[PDB]
């Protein structure tokens, strides 16, 4: 039974999710309870949010 | 049971502390970790965070 924590793996999520200025609000807190109820997604939520974040650039 | 929607406050709360432009890189983090851990100690977070900001000024 390994005890995966994540926490490189959401500390770094959070911290890049944070620095991408073309989210909103609403989309934060999604990625942050996704990843929250699941932290083994980190890697799929961050490219996500990138993909959005540049989808609303202006 | 209460739900004390902690994941928006941890949002709200982490965009502020990464905004602060005189905090070093591994200062936000730990802020953010700390965040990320108790979403409760958000006001006490944020607060020392702008203290720690507004002294580290140029």
């Amino acid at each position: 039974a390994v005890d995966n924590k994540f926490n490189k793996e959401i500390q770094n999520a959070v911290y890049e999710i944070f620095h991408l200025p073309n989210l909103n609000e609403e989309q934060r807190n999604a990625f942050f309870q996704s990843l929250k109820d699941d932290p083994s997604q980190s890697a799929n939520l961050l490219a996500e949010a990138k993909k959005l974040n540049d989808a609303q650039a202006p």
